[PDB]
């Protein structure tokens, strides 16, 4: 899906928020203001980029001249949002646009924070459309390396990888012919099963979409672990080429953490806990396709499919 | 271990931060302070906020009535905009379940701030007859005391491998060896079991190899466990020397191989060695999934006295 | 339905009451005054505070100056009706609104109680409305996310939901195709029937609306379960999509509970009784449908349909 | 097991109520005081009664001529008020039928509030011979006893959990099962049969998975009976090993799956560990369950013989 | 040893090079400037920087306000030169290993290429000037850093020691800590101790001067079985010397590959070694020695078991 970026901004800037709103949205991207319709249950500006600020993955802070209630001073205001938000956002996923004769620093903490002038039209300004177009580059860039964070979904999607995936292609590829359930194949397509949210509990969704698509269990042996890897395999569509399937169970604990962690004396969901879930879920998909495309031995064997 | 807790203050406020240090120290902690030996690589007093601030289980932020003023700091242009900005880079690394303010009195921060209560306090040259930062301080250490008591969660990395490792194969390995009237294992009949988790000291070594060397160092033989709670059966390591009455089991967790590799390809940079902030995280890692795993074990009856962590 | 609110107040804040309980109504509310035609069984305001209380969704108590019976102080009296109030409802379902300069504490175990300027006109006072405005909003919010309690109908519906409704949605969906007493089925939806009152056995009345409708048995098996799941179909009106029927059982439980419970030494019905009736009926069709809508296989497929 | 009972009081009544919860002790009882050891998280004595005392079976409050006058007390601006609204809120809390009261010659409450009687008695430092207050404890233990005795019950979810699983499942076992001329189960002819209810020792388990565990531990095997109570057979547990001369049936309510996923979703906030609060409503429930089920079973000629009740 | 140090500068601006040398000096660093004893056989100071340059751990290049007008050796005008020996320096030395130092005035730019270039004051006592003293108090810190993390290159000897470390080291400590009890030659042992022998120099056949020192210490060959390998690690024990801890010695074969690209890199028809050589096959032997003991320090299982001795 498109990639999410967060825009924060006082009440004078919602113009120059929703500009640069209109730009990311040119450049396919997916953008949210601080007082989008998402974010109705938070009270003030100061604990959305508390609660649902770190859950998207890229954030924006629009500086105001004119900005310099929580505190007793307009400025220990946006002072104190913009250290909230730099570290809810860290160092690699924040970035910074302060208007002409804002008075914050330029190097806060490896972050750049340029100066654009003020006007009215802002299909007009050469430095403003610049900067963001610089903030897209690098954006852009961060997305196609595979930037990583110690996100609980990122580390879920390294140890599912390492641990099951890439000992799995290990296995079949240390095979002079595949023999899976006593029928040969010449060839095989590991196909990875994300759910489309995590709405269930990962093993009976696993179960059930096994039982619906009618496919059986393999058994691989491997010199890479101790015991043999479980899989399934379709043995009806596959007519030379192997069709295994997995769904993660990794997603399951993380699935049962974003209960734990935000579900209180309620039984709906708040929209925090839903735009984390989904974000989990982006997280986990993304750091898998990024590691099965930098292995030759899983780049064009497995596929992350959906459910 | 011990729970760690971060200190962090300006310049002048070393006296204020280094007496609830030592106050901290007398009820069982760790504490750490923003100027300490180990932060030597942050040049400043922010990164040292953006790097290992959130490294702690706890934080807590000593405001002072000297800070408050317009002079220079050489990073922002007022020192009163760097301590609110500090003040608020502190609370968003550390969060609102784990960080604590302490105030004097004529600091102009807020009171209520994001559920985060900043106490004032009166500023005095001999702090041991304080009563309102003692018992400022002493509300602060019941808080933390009551956190770590109950489990407070939180979406670290570890955690929740700790919890997926649990629900998938702890509680199904307990379940699978309950339900059977006799346990035999490896045609060996049992009258109980324990299940040891050993959890390596540190994340230097790949996790698999370093499992693979400390069985077989230990001489530990290989079990299958059919369940019923999974579509393949479960596999174990059982002694079968010094288990003769209680089956003993001993497992290392594989999920710590995936946190270490998060952990490698993070903060290692193009360098062989490590940074004091890697080993600060690798701890942190370590010691959370021990402690959410001792809390999930202990929170079940099926495996509170069947299920013991053990250290490598 | 509506949500049901109580107000409590003495003999002087009726205007107080009329005003709060007029302006719920324009909010679409339903409010009942602690002396409304319904309460004329109870002798005086506290019995009424304490047997017919604790049967509305929320409550909300005024205080007044004026008073400040029973007792030997009216002080004392509107204390121990506060007390009582806060022992029925709770700290989730109350809420309190006194007077401008009222001495009660703030945070009474938290719960705050707002001041209002006590005028004659009572479209003028801002500070009441925004109270209000504040009361019917966290009200609102509290219906959005499903907040739960320890009421005897809403164990039953989280117990009825995970033990039955799950179960068979589970069973369902793992198949490869919708095989039922023969007949094929591309989809299935699940009709739930909940009895427009509890005057009536649930065992018999579900019989008789059964053969009625004229709806046959059906047997699935499950997974989730040591014994097969049992239920109705249609067979008629279900040409594509498998229409299945259900009366829960437990109703008739909590049904008896309640029989049992108000002290039946009559043949009819006190109003306490009643007004209980509906006030489980409600909760257990709103914990019902709470818990069908946050389950992706169970929210499109389940359906809670009227007697 | 005992019947527990909470003693609400001042911080000066403490005499009046040790010496109650003493006797309740000599009267076998489990009393707990709200100064008890059990209620640390509780700040103050008020949430002591919102969040615990609902928990307790009965319920009793000593009133002193002590705190009905004008003080300070940093919740109330007057002594007065408060001992009236915590009064009021432990009725709120227990109602008509589960409180009791107690107050002192010279205490300003009434004696017939809402159906609560409030008896006085002299106060005095020798009260092994206070002939009003003893007696009215004695009163007070015999009705207790009365309504323990008696089928006495209230809307407590357990209870409402324990009369549906009873009336749509053991009544309509025993009805199928002594409508038959033989027992035959599983192609095995009895000349009796007995009905064992097993009830889990705590709520820390999923109760699915730990009755197909134990069924799979005892080796347990299904059985299917036929009934014209229900449009559908009923499904049961047999031993087939122990079971010579009459059938033996085991069956672990499912409800109490219901109750426990309820108090997971009610009292854990974002904490692996569990309240105090948590503890003693789970504790509660389950007792409720077990004597509600045990007086149903013992107020039908056809159950009461036939079903027994035992522990896991 | 002590880190080596190059400093490239102007002939009108040694006594500024000669400073920051004495400062780096008193810092307990090996510095040579390019009018260095060593450095005779080149011609000028674009040849050293162009051949020996890159031979050092670190550089620092300083441009003074002298040579930058329109005057006239190898190019046209001395601006030229200056811009060229920088260019020279900072591609021999990348950018991991150059620093810059430019006087008040120069014109060079700051952040060339992630390279900062502070600038200083001109003057007679350098032991006055605050901004080049904490100037250079900055490099010496990041030197300092960068040699306690182990900041590393694509260097031949970086590889070596990777490679071997990796493929030998990691797998005997693997194998020998994956045994009940260490029985090596049919002695039982309660605890090991695994020593790689450097060679002094490379002016020797690594495989014949291991052999032979394997024979004047008395050393046997012992074979180790691992599940880490398709056959066995061959190594060699004291016997002797070793009575509870056994003594396990290598002499690593990979620093034969590098002598020998070494000379056949070098040697252009003469016997004797030329300085540049001399000075290759010593970085090449110290940033093997480093680079295994900086591998060998942060694995648990390698730290306290395997030793680096020298031969
Ligand atoms: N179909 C299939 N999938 C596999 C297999 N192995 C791993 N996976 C998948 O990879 C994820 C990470 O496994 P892990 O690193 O070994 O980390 C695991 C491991 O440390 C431990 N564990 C799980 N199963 C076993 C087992 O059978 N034996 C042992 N000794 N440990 C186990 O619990 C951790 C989390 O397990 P999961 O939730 O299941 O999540 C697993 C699972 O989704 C497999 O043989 N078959
Ligand atoms: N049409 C239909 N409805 C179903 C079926 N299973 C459950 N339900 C509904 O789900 C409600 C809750 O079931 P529970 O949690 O298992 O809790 C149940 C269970 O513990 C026990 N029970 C009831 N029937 C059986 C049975 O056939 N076998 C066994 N072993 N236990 C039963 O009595 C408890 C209360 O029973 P209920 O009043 O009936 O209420 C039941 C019933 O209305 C089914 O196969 N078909
Ligand atoms: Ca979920
Ligand atoms: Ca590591
Ligand atoms: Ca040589």
């Amino acid at each position: 899906m498109r990639t999410r970026i967060f825009i924060g901004s006082s009440k004078e800037g919602l113009k120059e928020a929703n500009y640069v709103k209109s730009r990311l949205e040119k450049a396919n991207f997916e953008v949210f203001i601080w007082n989008d319709d998402i974010f109705k249950p938070n009270k003030n500006t100061l604990e959305t980029l508390l609660n649902v600020a770190s859950l998207f993955d890229f954030g924006i802070m629009i500086a105001t001249k004119d900005d310099f209630d929580i505190f007793e001073t307009v400025r220990d205001n946006v002072v104190f949002e913009f250290g909230l938000f730099l570290g809810r956002l860290g160092e690699n996923r924040a970035f910074a646009l302060q208007e002409n004769g804002a008075k914050l620093p330029s190097d806060l903490l490896g972050i750049t924070i340029p100066k654009f002038e003020k006007t009215d039209d802002y299909f007009s300004n050469y430095n403003l459309n610049t900067e963001i177009d610089n903030i897209i580059k690098i954006i852009n860039e961060k997305i196609s390396l595979g930037e990583l964070g110690l996100l609980p979904s990122t580390v879920l999607a390294i140890g599912y990888y390492e641990n099951f995936v890439s000992t799995v292609c290990d296995a079949l590829h240390s095979l002079p012919t595949i023999k899976l359930n006593g029928i040969e194949y010449k060839d095989f397509v590991f196909n990875i099963i994300i759910p489309n949210d995590l709405d269930a509990d990962i093993k009976r969704r696993a179960q059930i979409y096994f039982k619906k698509m009618d496919i059986h269990e393999v058994k691989i042996d491997t010199n890479g672990r101790s015991f043999p890897l479980y899989l399934q395999i379709d043995e009806e569509n596959s007519g030379d080429v192997a069709v295994l399937y997995d769904m993660p169970t990794t997603l399951g604990g993380i699935d049962k953490a974003i209960e734990m962690y935000m579900k209180k004396g309620h039984i709906g969901k708040t929209s925090q806990q839903q735009l984390l879930e989904e974000r989990e879920l982006r997280n986990f998909k993304t750091t898998l396709i990024n590691l099965i495309n930098n292995n030759s031995f899983t780049k064009t064997f497995v596929k992350v499919i959906e459910e």
